[PDB]
């Protein structure tokens, strides 16, 4: 597998705050067409080859600051990470899905050459918090060629996602009162096809804002999910299959094995 990057993982390496790659950033102006700009995090070393990318959307009334900590933590594992702002803070999930796609198109078509020369434009993923998690879902129905989708405590009025054909990893917060897992996260998960590579992880005790705070349980499995499906890196299957059972996890569902 020529998409493999970094040394073989271990239980400890997927929990590391700082991965094997050193990280740099490129700021993207608010004036970009199709989304509210953002920050591109990328691996600095080029000697292992190019990397896939993930665009990351904030939630309703939130800004890219709520999603900042994913930038270095994930990019240092060998990914290009793009934490974006939305056109307005009040944009709905659908718009966020569109804007996630414009952010990835920007990476591919117009980003600085330091980014573009490190990029594999065919290996792309979406991730989002809350309404941005809804956006992550929306994005995959808009662009089925995406490699992965990670909706974080997602929020969406549309509860059926039977048409999704992108490997989807949904993360819920047990006590989430803004996007209750019973009417968002779990209906979304159980609606994805049983034949789709997919997963639900519910964080014990967590509230809606758990994804905005550095969380080793979130990070380790977000990284595994992106490695396994953006890189097709089966070295990371061990952490995804069978169901992880960390003390921090209230519940986990999956269609293992992939
Ligand atoms: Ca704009
Ligand atoms: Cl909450």
């Amino acid at each position: 597998n020529p998409y493999e990057r970094g040394p073989d993982p271990t239980e400890d390496s997927i929990e590391a705050i700082r991965g094997p790659f050193s990280v740099a950033t490129e700021r993207v102006s608010s004036f970009a067409s199709g989304f509210g700009g953002g920050t591109i995090y990328y691996p600095r070393e080029t000697d292992e080859g190019t990397f896939g990318a993930v665009a990351v959307a904030p939630g309703f009334t939130a800004s890219q600051g709520s999603m900042s900590w994913y930038g270095e933590r994930v990019a240092s594992q060998g990914f290009i990470v793009f934490t974006i702002d939305t056109n307005t803070r009040l944009d709905q999930p659908g718009q966020r899905g569109r804007q996630l796609l414009a952010a990835l198109d920007y990476l591919v078509e117009r980003s600085d050459r330091k980014v573009r020369e490190r990029l594999d434009p065919n290996r792309l993923a979406v991730m989002g918090h809350s309404m941005g998690g809804g956006g992550s879902l929306e994005a995959t129905v808009m662009r089925p060629s995406l490699k992965a989708s990670i909706p974080l405590t997602p929020w969406n009025l549309d509860k059926t996602w039977g048409q999704v054909q992108v490997p989807t990893f949904i993360i819920g917060a047990e006590l989430d009162t803004i996007a209750p897992v019973r009417t968002h996260a779990k209906p979304f998960y159980e609606s994805l096809p049983s034949s789709l590579p997919k997963a639900y992880m519910e964080l014990d005790g967590a509230t809606h804002f758990a994804p905005n705070i550095p969380n080793t349980t979130i990070a380790k499995y977000v990284i595994s999910w992106l490695k396994r499906f953006v890189d097709e890196d089966t070295r990371y299957s061990q952490f995804l299959c069978p169901n992880p059972t960390d003390r921090a996890i209230e519940e986990y569902r999956s269609t293992c094995p992939y």
